Protein backbone atom coordinates (compact mmCIF):
# COMPACT_ATOMS: atom_id res chain seq x y z
CA UNK A 1 0.00 0.00 0.00
CA UNK A 2 3.08 2.22 0.39
CA UNK A 3 4.40 1.20 -3.04
CA UNK A 4 1.37 2.71 -4.78
CA UNK A 5 2.42 6.41 -4.97
CA UNK A 6 5.60 5.61 -6.91
CA UNK A 7 3.71 3.30 -9.28
CA UNK A 8 0.75 5.66 -9.72
CA UNK A 9 3.11 8.48 -10.70
CA UNK A 10 4.50 6.40 -13.58
CA UNK A 11 1.05 5.10 -14.57
CA UNK A 12 -0.46 8.58 -14.88
CA UNK A 13 2.62 9.92 -16.68
CA UNK A 14 3.09 7.21 -19.30
CA UNK A 15 0.27 4.62 -19.31
CA UNK A 16 -3.17 6.08 -18.53
CA UNK A 17 -5.01 6.44 -21.89
CA UNK A 18 -5.90 10.13 -21.69
CA UNK A 19 -6.75 10.67 -25.35
CA UNK A 20 -9.22 7.77 -25.44
CA UNK A 21 -10.61 8.77 -22.03
CA UNK A 22 -11.35 12.32 -23.18
CA UNK A 23 -12.82 11.11 -26.48
CA UNK A 24 -15.25 9.15 -24.31
CA UNK A 25 -16.42 11.78 -21.85
CA UNK A 26 -16.33 14.69 -24.31
CA UNK A 27 -18.92 12.78 -26.40
CA UNK A 28 -17.82 14.32 -29.67
CA UNK A 29 -17.86 17.84 -28.26
CA UNK A 30 -21.35 18.40 -29.67
CA UNK A 31 -22.93 19.68 -26.43
CA UNK A 32 -21.51 22.82 -24.84
CA UNK A 33 -19.68 22.29 -21.54
CA UNK A 34 -20.50 18.57 -21.38
CA UNK A 35 -16.98 17.61 -20.28
CA UNK A 36 -16.38 20.79 -18.27
CA UNK A 37 -19.54 20.13 -16.22
CA UNK A 38 -18.61 16.51 -15.37
CA UNK A 39 -17.90 15.71 -11.74
CA UNK A 40 -14.82 13.68 -10.94
CA UNK A 41 -13.99 12.53 -7.42
CA UNK A 42 -10.40 11.70 -6.47
CA UNK A 43 -9.36 9.46 -3.59
CA UNK A 44 -5.96 10.35 -2.15
CA UNK A 45 -3.90 8.65 0.57
CA UNK A 46 -5.52 7.52 3.81
CA UNK A 47 -9.06 7.17 2.39
CA UNK A 48 -9.26 10.96 1.95
CA UNK A 49 -11.33 12.03 -1.07
CA UNK A 50 -12.48 15.21 -2.79
CA UNK A 51 -15.88 15.72 -4.44
CA UNK A 52 -16.86 18.01 -7.31
CA UNK A 53 -13.61 18.17 -9.23
CA UNK A 54 -13.92 19.30 -12.84
CA UNK A 55 -11.57 20.25 -15.65
CA UNK A 56 -11.50 22.52 -18.68
CA UNK A 57 -10.09 20.12 -21.28
CA UNK A 58 -7.79 17.13 -21.72
CA UNK A 59 -4.58 18.97 -20.83
CA UNK A 60 -6.14 20.27 -17.61
CA UNK A 61 -7.19 16.74 -16.63
CA UNK A 62 -3.74 15.29 -17.40
CA UNK A 63 -2.05 18.02 -15.35
CA UNK A 64 -4.28 17.58 -12.29
CA UNK A 65 -4.10 13.77 -12.33
CA UNK A 66 -0.31 13.91 -12.58
CA UNK A 67 -0.15 16.47 -9.76
CA UNK A 68 -2.50 14.60 -7.40
CA UNK A 69 -1.75 10.99 -8.47
CA UNK A 70 -5.02 9.77 -6.95
CA UNK A 71 -5.33 6.26 -5.58
CA UNK A 72 -8.81 6.03 -7.13
CA UNK A 73 -10.87 8.02 -9.63
CA UNK A 74 -14.68 8.07 -9.60
CA UNK A 75 -16.93 9.54 -12.31
CA UNK A 76 -20.14 11.34 -11.40
CA UNK A 77 -22.88 13.20 -13.25
CA UNK A 78 -22.82 16.12 -15.67
CA UNK A 79 -24.12 19.13 -13.76
CA UNK A 80 -25.82 22.42 -14.59
CA UNK A 81 -22.65 24.34 -13.69
CA UNK A 82 -18.95 23.57 -13.37
CA UNK A 83 -18.69 21.27 -10.31
CA UNK A 84 -15.55 23.04 -9.09
CA UNK A 85 -17.62 26.30 -8.98
CA UNK A 86 -20.64 24.89 -7.13
CA UNK A 87 -20.06 27.13 -4.09
CA UNK A 88 -20.50 30.19 -6.34
CA UNK A 89 -23.90 28.93 -7.58
CA UNK A 90 -27.00 30.21 -5.81
CA UNK A 91 -28.39 27.47 -3.58
CA UNK A 92 -30.84 25.12 -5.28
CA UNK A 93 -29.55 25.78 -8.80
CA UNK A 94 -26.65 23.30 -8.72
CA UNK A 95 -28.25 20.15 -10.12
CA UNK A 96 -27.23 16.90 -11.76
CA UNK A 97 -28.60 16.84 -15.31
CA UNK A 98 -27.19 13.80 -17.14
CA UNK A 99 -25.21 10.64 -16.47
CA UNK A 100 -24.62 7.24 -18.03
CA UNK A 101 -26.95 4.51 -16.83
CA UNK A 102 -24.62 2.30 -14.80
CA UNK A 103 -24.72 -1.13 -13.17
CA UNK A 104 -22.48 -2.56 -10.43
CA UNK A 105 -22.47 -6.31 -9.76
CA UNK A 106 -20.69 -7.70 -6.70
CA UNK A 107 -19.96 -11.41 -6.31
CA UNK A 108 -20.35 -10.93 -2.55
CA UNK A 109 -24.10 -10.61 -3.16
CA UNK A 110 -24.10 -14.31 -4.18
CA UNK A 111 -22.50 -15.74 -1.03
CA UNK A 112 -25.65 -17.71 -0.19
CA UNK A 113 -25.33 -19.64 -3.49
CA UNK A 114 -21.52 -19.84 -3.76
CA UNK A 115 -19.61 -22.67 -2.06
CA UNK A 116 -16.03 -21.86 -3.15
CA UNK A 117 -15.64 -18.24 -1.98
CA UNK A 118 -17.10 -15.66 0.37
CA UNK A 119 -16.81 -11.91 1.01
CA UNK A 120 -14.59 -10.15 -1.58
CA UNK A 121 -12.92 -13.36 -2.81
CA UNK A 122 -13.47 -14.62 -6.35
CA UNK A 123 -12.15 -17.66 -8.20
CA UNK A 124 -12.63 -19.40 -11.56
CA UNK A 125 -15.28 -21.73 -10.11
CA UNK A 126 -17.64 -18.83 -9.33
CA UNK A 127 -16.62 -16.25 -11.95
CA UNK A 128 -19.12 -17.91 -14.30
CA UNK A 129 -21.79 -16.07 -12.28
CA UNK A 130 -20.44 -12.86 -13.80
CA UNK A 131 -20.34 -14.42 -17.27
CA UNK A 132 -24.05 -15.20 -16.94
CA UNK A 133 -24.81 -11.76 -15.48
CA UNK A 134 -23.13 -9.99 -18.42
CA UNK A 135 -24.94 -12.16 -20.97
CA UNK A 136 -28.35 -11.78 -19.32
CA UNK A 137 -28.17 -8.04 -18.63
CA UNK A 138 -26.47 -7.08 -21.90
CA UNK A 139 -29.00 -9.03 -23.96
CA UNK A 140 -31.85 -7.18 -22.24
CA UNK A 141 -30.22 -3.75 -22.60
CA UNK A 142 -29.46 -4.39 -26.27
CA UNK A 143 -32.55 -6.32 -27.39
CA UNK A 144 -35.37 -5.32 -25.02
CA UNK A 145 -34.41 -1.66 -24.50
CA UNK A 146 -32.51 -0.95 -27.72
CA UNK A 147 -29.47 0.58 -26.00
CA UNK A 148 -26.57 0.55 -28.45
CA UNK A 149 -23.51 1.79 -26.50
CA UNK A 150 -22.64 -0.47 -23.58
CA UNK A 151 -19.21 -0.61 -21.93
CA UNK A 152 -18.59 -3.57 -19.63
CA UNK A 153 -15.69 -3.22 -17.18
CA UNK A 154 -13.97 -5.41 -14.62
CA UNK A 155 -14.23 -3.61 -11.28
CA UNK A 156 -10.79 -4.79 -10.16
CA UNK A 157 -11.74 -7.03 -7.24
CA UNK A 158 -15.14 -8.74 -7.02
CA UNK A 159 -17.32 -8.13 -10.09
CA UNK A 160 -18.21 -6.04 -13.12
CA UNK A 161 -19.64 -2.69 -14.16
CA UNK A 162 -21.69 -1.63 -17.17
CA UNK A 163 -21.81 1.92 -18.56
CA UNK A 164 -24.80 2.55 -20.86
CA UNK A 165 -23.95 5.71 -22.78
CA UNK A 166 -26.57 6.38 -25.50
CA UNK A 167 -27.37 10.09 -25.61
CA UNK A 168 -31.01 9.58 -24.61
CA UNK A 169 -30.05 7.07 -21.91
CA UNK A 170 -27.86 9.75 -20.34
CA UNK A 171 -30.92 12.00 -19.92
CA UNK A 172 -33.00 9.39 -18.08
CA UNK A 173 -34.58 10.39 -14.78
CA UNK A 174 -33.88 8.49 -11.58
CA UNK A 175 -37.50 7.29 -11.62
CA UNK A 176 -37.05 5.74 -15.07
CA UNK A 177 -33.67 4.25 -14.09
CA UNK A 178 -35.41 2.59 -11.14
CA UNK A 179 -38.01 1.17 -13.52
CA UNK A 180 -35.29 -0.34 -15.70
CA UNK A 181 -33.68 -1.94 -12.64
CA UNK A 182 -37.02 -3.46 -11.63
CA UNK A 183 -37.55 -4.88 -15.12
CA UNK A 184 -34.15 -6.59 -14.88
CA UNK A 185 -34.60 -7.92 -11.32
CA UNK A 186 -35.89 -11.30 -10.12
CA UNK A 187 -33.91 -12.25 -6.99
CA UNK A 188 -35.50 -10.45 -4.04
CA UNK A 189 -35.08 -10.70 -0.28
CA UNK A 190 -32.31 -10.33 2.27
CA UNK A 191 -30.78 -13.05 4.40
CA UNK A 192 -34.10 -13.33 6.28
CA UNK A 193 -35.80 -14.71 3.14
CA UNK A 194 -35.00 -18.28 2.08
CA UNK A 195 -36.87 -18.39 -1.25
CA UNK A 196 -35.91 -15.35 -3.31
CA UNK A 197 -37.54 -16.09 -6.70
CA UNK A 198 -41.27 -16.52 -7.38
CA UNK A 199 -42.50 -16.91 -10.96
CA UNK A 200 -45.96 -16.35 -12.42
CA UNK A 201 -47.84 -18.96 -14.44
CA UNK A 202 -47.00 -17.30 -17.77
CA UNK A 203 -43.34 -16.28 -17.95
CA UNK A 204 -42.39 -13.01 -19.60
CA UNK A 205 -39.96 -13.25 -22.56
CA UNK A 206 -37.19 -11.58 -20.54
CA UNK A 207 -37.43 -14.41 -18.02
CA UNK A 208 -37.58 -17.14 -20.67
CA UNK A 209 -34.54 -15.77 -22.50
CA UNK A 210 -32.65 -15.38 -19.22
CA UNK A 211 -33.45 -18.98 -18.21
CA UNK A 212 -32.20 -20.21 -21.59
CA UNK A 213 -28.88 -18.41 -21.07
CA UNK A 214 -28.47 -20.04 -17.65
CA UNK A 215 -29.33 -23.45 -19.12
CA UNK A 216 -26.21 -23.29 -21.31
CA UNK A 217 -23.98 -22.95 -18.22
CA UNK A 218 -25.95 -24.60 -15.43
CA UNK A 219 -24.50 -28.11 -15.72
CA UNK A 220 -20.81 -27.18 -15.72
CA UNK A 221 -21.22 -24.30 -13.26
CA UNK A 222 -23.81 -25.53 -10.75
CA UNK A 223 -23.69 -29.32 -10.93
CA UNK A 224 -19.95 -29.85 -11.49
CA UNK A 225 -17.95 -26.82 -10.33
CA UNK A 226 -20.26 -25.87 -7.45
CA UNK A 227 -21.59 -29.42 -6.94
CA UNK A 228 -24.75 -27.95 -5.43
CA UNK A 229 -26.25 -31.39 -4.70
CA UNK A 230 -22.98 -33.00 -3.56
CA UNK A 231 -24.31 -34.10 -0.17
CA UNK A 232 -27.16 -33.55 2.26
CA UNK A 233 -25.74 -30.30 3.65
CA UNK A 234 -25.69 -28.96 0.08
CA UNK A 235 -28.96 -30.39 -1.25
CA UNK A 236 -30.93 -29.30 1.84
CA UNK A 237 -30.46 -25.67 0.80
CA UNK A 238 -32.18 -26.56 -2.48
CA UNK A 239 -35.01 -28.44 -0.75
CA UNK A 240 -35.68 -25.25 1.23
CA UNK A 241 -36.82 -23.73 -2.10
CA UNK A 242 -39.52 -26.29 -2.94
CA UNK A 243 -42.69 -27.42 -1.12
CA UNK A 244 -42.30 -29.72 1.87
CA UNK A 245 -44.74 -32.28 0.44
CA UNK A 246 -42.03 -33.43 -2.02
CA UNK A 247 -39.03 -33.38 0.34
CA UNK A 248 -39.38 -37.04 1.36
CA UNK A 249 -39.49 -38.22 -2.26
CA UNK A 250 -36.49 -36.08 -3.23
CA UNK A 251 -34.55 -37.10 -0.12
CA UNK A 252 -34.84 -40.78 -1.05
CA UNK A 253 -33.85 -40.24 -4.69
CA UNK A 254 -30.85 -38.09 -3.72
CA UNK A 255 -29.52 -40.81 -1.40
CA UNK A 256 -30.02 -43.42 -4.13
CA UNK A 257 -28.18 -41.24 -6.69
CA UNK A 258 -24.42 -40.94 -7.14
CA UNK A 259 -23.74 -37.32 -8.16
CA UNK A 260 -25.30 -33.88 -8.58
CA UNK A 261 -25.98 -34.52 -12.28
CA UNK A 262 -28.22 -37.48 -11.40
CA UNK A 263 -29.89 -35.72 -8.46
CA UNK A 264 -30.78 -32.71 -10.62
CA UNK A 265 -32.56 -34.87 -13.20
CA UNK A 266 -34.63 -36.37 -10.38
CA UNK A 267 -35.50 -32.93 -9.03
CA UNK A 268 -36.72 -31.79 -12.45
CA UNK A 269 -38.95 -34.85 -12.85
CA UNK A 270 -40.53 -34.46 -9.40
CA UNK A 271 -40.94 -30.69 -9.78
CA UNK A 272 -42.71 -31.02 -13.14
CA UNK A 273 -45.16 -33.41 -11.42
CA UNK A 274 -46.02 -31.19 -8.43
CA UNK A 275 -49.58 -29.84 -8.37
CA UNK A 276 -49.50 -26.15 -7.45
CA UNK A 277 -53.15 -25.19 -7.99
CA UNK A 278 -55.74 -27.81 -7.09
CA UNK A 279 -58.41 -26.15 -9.24
CA UNK A 280 -56.60 -27.00 -12.47
CA UNK A 281 -54.67 -29.97 -13.82
CA UNK A 282 -51.78 -27.75 -14.91
CA UNK A 283 -48.13 -28.71 -14.36
CA UNK A 284 -44.82 -27.12 -15.29
CA UNK A 285 -41.16 -26.41 -14.53
CA UNK A 286 -41.71 -23.28 -12.42
CA UNK A 287 -39.85 -24.74 -9.42
CA UNK A 288 -36.90 -25.87 -11.54
CA UNK A 289 -36.68 -22.38 -13.04
CA UNK A 290 -36.92 -20.65 -9.66
CA UNK A 291 -34.01 -22.73 -8.37
CA UNK A 292 -31.83 -22.05 -11.41
CA UNK A 293 -32.64 -18.33 -11.18
CA UNK A 294 -31.92 -18.12 -7.45
CA UNK A 295 -28.48 -19.69 -7.99
CA UNK A 296 -27.43 -18.00 -11.25
CA UNK A 297 -29.48 -14.90 -12.16
CA UNK A 298 -27.80 -11.46 -11.90
CA UNK A 299 -28.02 -9.69 -8.55
CA UNK A 300 -27.51 -5.97 -9.13
CA UNK A 301 -26.23 -3.47 -6.58
CA UNK A 302 -29.41 -1.55 -7.28
CA UNK A 303 -28.67 1.75 -5.52
CA UNK A 304 -25.77 2.31 -7.93
CA UNK A 305 -28.19 2.36 -10.88
CA UNK A 306 -31.08 4.37 -9.43
CA UNK A 307 -29.49 7.73 -8.55
CA UNK A 308 -28.32 10.13 -11.23
CA UNK A 309 -25.71 11.64 -8.85
CA UNK A 310 -24.12 8.32 -7.88
CA UNK A 311 -20.37 7.94 -8.35
CA UNK A 312 -18.81 4.87 -9.96
CA UNK A 313 -15.17 3.86 -10.22
CA UNK A 314 -13.71 5.00 -13.52
CA UNK A 315 -12.57 2.58 -16.21
CA UNK A 316 -8.75 2.38 -16.12
CA UNK A 317 -8.73 3.43 -12.48
CA UNK A 318 -6.70 1.25 -10.15
CA UNK A 319 -8.51 -0.75 -7.49
CA UNK A 320 -6.35 0.16 -4.47
CA UNK A 321 -7.14 -3.04 -2.55
CA UNK A 322 -5.81 -5.32 -5.32
CA UNK A 323 -3.70 -3.07 -7.55
CA UNK A 324 -5.67 -4.34 -10.55
CA UNK A 325 -6.64 -1.95 -13.34
CA UNK A 326 -10.39 -1.69 -13.99
CA UNK A 327 -10.26 -2.86 -17.60
CA UNK A 328 -12.95 -3.07 -20.30
CA UNK A 329 -14.28 -6.55 -21.06
CA UNK A 330 -14.45 -7.76 -24.67
CA UNK A 331 -18.03 -8.94 -25.19
CA UNK A 332 -16.99 -11.26 -28.03
CA UNK A 333 -14.71 -13.07 -25.54
CA UNK A 334 -16.70 -12.82 -22.31
CA UNK A 335 -16.47 -16.56 -21.65
CA UNK A 336 -12.66 -16.38 -21.92
CA UNK A 337 -12.27 -13.45 -19.51
CA UNK A 338 -9.86 -14.32 -16.68
CA UNK A 339 -9.79 -11.74 -13.85
CA UNK A 340 -6.45 -13.22 -12.71
CA UNK A 341 -4.75 -12.23 -15.96
CA UNK A 342 -5.88 -8.61 -15.48
CA UNK A 343 -2.68 -6.55 -15.10
CA UNK A 344 -1.89 -4.85 -11.83
CA UNK A 345 -0.30 -1.42 -11.85
CA UNK A 346 2.90 -2.99 -10.54
CA UNK A 347 2.91 -5.50 -13.41
CA UNK A 348 2.53 -3.03 -16.28
CA UNK A 349 5.02 -0.61 -14.69
CA UNK A 350 7.52 -3.48 -14.67
CA UNK A 351 6.71 -4.30 -18.30
CA UNK A 352 7.05 -0.67 -19.37
CA UNK A 353 10.77 -0.54 -18.54
CA UNK A 354 11.79 -4.21 -18.71
CA UNK A 355 14.46 -5.14 -21.25
CA UNK A 356 7.93 4.60 -27.20
CA UNK A 357 7.15 4.40 -23.47
CA UNK A 358 3.37 4.07 -23.60
CA UNK A 359 0.76 1.40 -22.91
CA UNK A 360 1.33 -0.36 -26.26
CA UNK A 361 4.48 -1.88 -24.72
CA UNK A 362 2.43 -3.46 -21.91
CA UNK A 363 -0.38 -5.90 -21.16
CA UNK A 364 -2.78 -2.94 -20.95
CA UNK A 365 -2.81 -2.63 -24.77
CA UNK A 366 -5.58 -5.15 -25.62
CA UNK A 367 -7.88 -3.55 -23.03
CA UNK A 368 -7.43 -0.10 -24.59
CA UNK A 369 -8.31 -1.66 -27.95
CA UNK A 370 -11.64 -2.88 -26.55
CA UNK A 371 -12.20 0.67 -25.27
CA UNK A 372 -11.42 2.07 -28.73
CA UNK A 373 -13.89 -0.29 -30.44
CA UNK A 374 -16.57 1.12 -28.11
CA UNK A 375 -15.47 4.70 -28.83
CA UNK A 376 -15.56 4.11 -32.59
CA UNK A 377 -19.17 2.91 -32.37
CA UNK A 378 -20.02 6.09 -30.45
CA UNK A 379 -18.32 8.17 -33.16
CA UNK A 380 -20.22 6.41 -35.95
CA UNK A 381 -23.47 6.96 -34.06
CA UNK A 382 -22.93 10.73 -34.13
CA UNK A 383 -21.92 10.95 -37.83
N1 LIG B 1 -18.26 5.89 0.41
C1 LIG B 1 -18.59 6.11 -0.87
N2 LIG B 1 -19.03 7.34 -1.21
C2 LIG B 1 -19.36 7.54 -2.46
F1 LIG B 1 -19.79 8.78 -2.73
N3 LIG B 1 -19.33 6.74 -3.51
C3 LIG B 1 -18.89 5.53 -3.15
C4 LIG B 1 -18.51 5.14 -1.88
N4 LIG B 1 -18.11 3.81 -1.88
C5 LIG B 1 -18.25 3.44 -3.13
N5 LIG B 1 -18.74 4.43 -3.95
C6 LIG B 1 -18.97 4.31 -5.38
O1 LIG B 1 -19.75 3.16 -5.62
C7 LIG B 1 -19.08 2.31 -6.57
C8 LIG B 1 -19.43 0.87 -6.29
O2 LIG B 1 -18.91 0.52 -4.99
P1 LIG B 1 -18.13 -0.84 -4.76
O3 LIG B 1 -18.96 -1.98 -5.38
O4 LIG B 1 -17.82 -1.12 -3.34
O5 LIG B 1 -16.75 -0.73 -5.54
P2 LIG B 1 -16.25 -1.26 -6.96
O6 LIG B 1 -17.45 -1.92 -7.70
O7 LIG B 1 -15.64 -0.14 -7.69
O8 LIG B 1 -15.12 -2.34 -6.68
P3 LIG B 1 -15.28 -3.84 -6.16
O9 LIG B 1 -14.56 -3.96 -4.89
O10 LIG B 1 -16.76 -4.08 -6.01
O11 LIG B 1 -14.74 -4.72 -7.26
C9 LIG B 1 -17.61 2.66 -6.42
O12 LIG B 1 -16.90 2.38 -7.61
C10 LIG B 1 -17.65 4.16 -6.14
O13 LIG B 1 -17.63 4.97 -7.31
MN1 LIG C 1 -18.64 -3.39 -7.12
MN1 LIG D 1 -21.28 -2.34 -4.95
ZN1 LIG E 1 -15.07 -18.95 -6.03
Amino acid sequence: PTELPELLKLYYRRLFPYSQYYRWLNYGGVIKNYFQHREFSFTLKDDIYIRYQSFNNQSDLEKEMQKMNPYKIDIGAVYSHRPNQHNTVKLGAFQAQEKELVFDIDMTDYDDVRRCCSSADICPKCWTLMTMAIRIIDRALKEDFGFKHRLWVYSGRRGVHCWVCDESVRKLSSAVRSGIVEYLSLVKGGQDVKKKVHLSEKIHPFIRKSINIIKKYFEEYALVNQDILENKESWDKILALVPETIHDELQQSFQKSHNSLQRWEHLKKVASRYQNNIKNDKYGPWLEWEIMLQYCFPRLDINVSKGINHLLKSPFSVHPKTGRISVPIDLQKVDQFDPFTVPTISFICRELDAITRDYKKTSLAPYVKVFEHFLENLDKSRK
